[PDB]
């Protein structure tokens, strides 16, 4: 199950900037942001937060959805969680990809999602499949 699902219309996404889609039964987000598409896992990897209702914003130079719940930043490009280490200047760090990103492509105006297998393990996948609670 990793070839294209057609998940809509170029015209469609543009307007909003995001849309959600149900890709191979994994739902998942797509941003449109500075002329790039982006899609991941929908679901927080942190508790299970509503990704598809969060802001976008730049962080150390990097576009990140902020999870509208406990405003977790997670870079849009890799699905890295972000953050700043401070020593009571800040520093910003990483902790790898916590959050799974697809692969989006456009062709004759249509935005087509294939799942990826890279990495071998994202922490979003338990929030992605079967028998889970989410936590506010
Ligand atoms: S569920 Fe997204 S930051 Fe906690």
């Amino acid at each position: 199950k990793y070839t294209s699902v057609c998940v809509g219309r170029e015209e469609d996404i543009r307007k909003s900037e995001r849309m959600t889609a149900v890709v191979h039964d994994r739902e998942v987000v797509i941003f449109y942001h500075k002329g790039e598409y982006h899609a991941m896992d929908i679901r927080c990897y942190h508790s299970g937060g509503p990704l598809h209702l969060g802001e976008i914003e730049d962080f150390n130079g990097q576009s990140c959805i902020v999870c509208p719940w406990h405003k977790y930043k997670i870079t849009l490009a890799t699905g890295e969680g972000l953050y700043q280490s401070i020593n009571p200047k800040p520093k910003w760090c990483s902790k790898g990809v916590k959050q799974r990103i697809h692969t989006v492509k456009v062709d004759n105006g249509n935005i087509y999602v294939t799942l990826s297998k890279e990495p071998f393990k994202c922490d979003s996948d338990y929030y992605a499949t079967g028998e889970f609670k989410v936590i506010q």
